[PDB]
């Protein structure tokens, strides 16, 4: 019933044991140490860090807690506004834009974004066909071009031309400095012109598209047309501006990691590559892949639910108590009482996943409805889940399929795992060599 908690230092309270390069890591030490439950303070404030299933399931009980906006959340609203992702739930406009979006992101609204996944997925394709003999492949710059631009196409077909360019659109290079300045309040001048950079690209556009009135296959065109079923109300030009970039920043790194662990994991496993190219093999039997063939690689799935499990690229997500409660029969909390989830503790809870939690294997995930309740929480939890969860898997289990089909992958490097921690988490400096099956596409 008393709550551990790591070392202190006077009035600095735990704030030190996060000074460090690598956070989550250190906070899975910190787990690893003193278990399910830990206290978290900083001068501000108090956390309290879960690990195991049993307390999370509790956590994400949605009639007892609700998600919070952490630190890091209020310092990205600075650019990502009242979008989705940066929202109260009992925002107004977190509502408004949810019951507009939902079904813009549903399994059946990737049939609609498909063709552009495939676009970008194919360019990508095309730039590792063309590598010379002597060149290597960096993958999570290779994996963050492609979700960069894949969320541009279908967000508001926009084109970064990402593959064209060894400086990227300075959209992009605004976002991610802005992006990092946010992680790296945990200067002021460069912000600010970050976020006009931002804001006016998506501004134009949105601008530019009300002008013409023309109808596309994007997000942009759903927000333009949505009305919310409850106060009958679109959302603003405002509003939609958010979206757009809560889209880019919250979908961008997430996915490319996934994509990056995914690749890595396969070139550590061969056996475990070889199945899942042989699957690749036998599905994607046309030179552009299908949305129905999409759906037919199952173990690609498995593959990709296997590294979220290992390395969920959004490691840590916050919540608050909405009124007094007691966790786990053990843990009195007050209302407004946070809490964080440590999701890469929770997917190596030995109770629900058995010993063998460090190792790689996707067949864990056979059957998906075997896995208890709240064991598996790479999106987040419930009605603030990730409303990105489906695009997210349709285009990393398209383009995984299509790397498997297309290349052999050489470790060549024998690369070492190194984590690199920002908003979200990517093996850093992880590059492989692909020598092409000369396959048609
Ligand atoms: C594998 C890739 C992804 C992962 C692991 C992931 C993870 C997450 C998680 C854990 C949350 C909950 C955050 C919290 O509780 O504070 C979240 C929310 C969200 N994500 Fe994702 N995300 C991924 C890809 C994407 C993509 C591609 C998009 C957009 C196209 C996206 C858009 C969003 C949005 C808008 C929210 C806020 C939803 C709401 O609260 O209404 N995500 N994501």
């Amino acid at each position: 019933k008393e709550m551990p908690q790591p070392k202190t230092f006077g009035e600095l309270k735990n704030l030190p044991l996060l000074n460090t390069d690598k956070p989550v890591q250190a906070l899975m030490k910190i787990a690893d140490e003193l278990g399910e439950i830990f206290k978290f303070e900083a001068p501000g404030r108090v956390t309290r860090y879960l690990s195991s299933q049993r307390l999370i399931k509790e956590a994400c009980d949605e009639s007892r807690f609700d998600k919070n906006l952490s630190q890091a959340l209020k310092f990205v609203r600075d650019f990502a506004g009242d979008g989705l992702f940066t929202s109260w739930t009992h925002e107004k406009n977190w509502k408004k834009a949810h019951n507009i979006l939902l079904p813009s992101f549903s399994q059946q609204a990737m049939k609609g974004y498909h063709a552009m996944m495939v676009d970008i997925a194919v360019q990508l394709v095309q730039k590792w066909e063309r590598l010379n003999a002597d060149e290597h492949i960096e993958v999570p710059e290779d994996m963050t071009r492609l979700t960069l631009d894949t969320i541009g196409l279908c967000g508001f077909n926009y084109r970064f031309n990402s593959f064209y360019r060894d400086q990227p659109h300075p959209f992009i290079t605004s976002m991610v400095r802005a992006l990092d300045e946010a992680m790296n309040k945990l200067n002021k001048r460069q912000f600010q012109e970050d976020i006009k950079v931002m804001n006016d690209l998506v501004d134009k556009i949105i601008a530019d598209r009300k002008a013409s009135g023309e109808q596309s296959d994007d997000l942009l065109t759903h927000m333009l047309n949505g009305k919310d079923p409850e106060t009958g109300e679109p959302l603003d030009d405002e509003n939609i501006r958010y979206q757009i970039i809560t889209f880019l920043i919250a979908g961008h790194e997430t996915t490319s990691g996934l994509l990056s662990f995914a690749l890595y994991f396969l070139v550590k496993n061969p056996h475990v590559l070889q199945k899942a190219a042989e699957e690749a093999a036998r599905v994607l039997v046309d030179p552009v892949p299908s949305y129905k063939q999409v759906k037919q690689l199952k173990y690609v799935g498995m593959v990709l639910n296997e590294a979220l499990r290992l390395w969920p690229t959004a490691p840590a997500f916050s919540l608050y108590a909405k009124e007094d409660t007691v966790l786990g029969g053990e843990y009195p909390l007050e209302k407004g009482d946070e809490l964080m989830v440590l999701i890469p503790q929770l997917h190596r809870d030995k109770t629900i996943w058995g010993d063998d939690v460090e190792e790689f294997r996707p067949e864990r995930f056979e059957n998906p409805s075997a896995i208890p309740q709240h064991a598996f929480k790479p999106f987040g939890n419930g009605q603030r889940a990730c409303i990105g969860k489906q695009f997210a898997l349709h285009e990393a289990t398209l383009v995984l399929g299509m790397m498997l089909k297309h290349f052999d992958f050489e470790d060549h490097t024998n690369y070492e795992l190194d984590i690199k921690e920002t908003l979200t988490l990517k093996p850093e400096g992880f590059v492989v060599k692909a020598k092409s099956k000369k396959i048609p596409l």
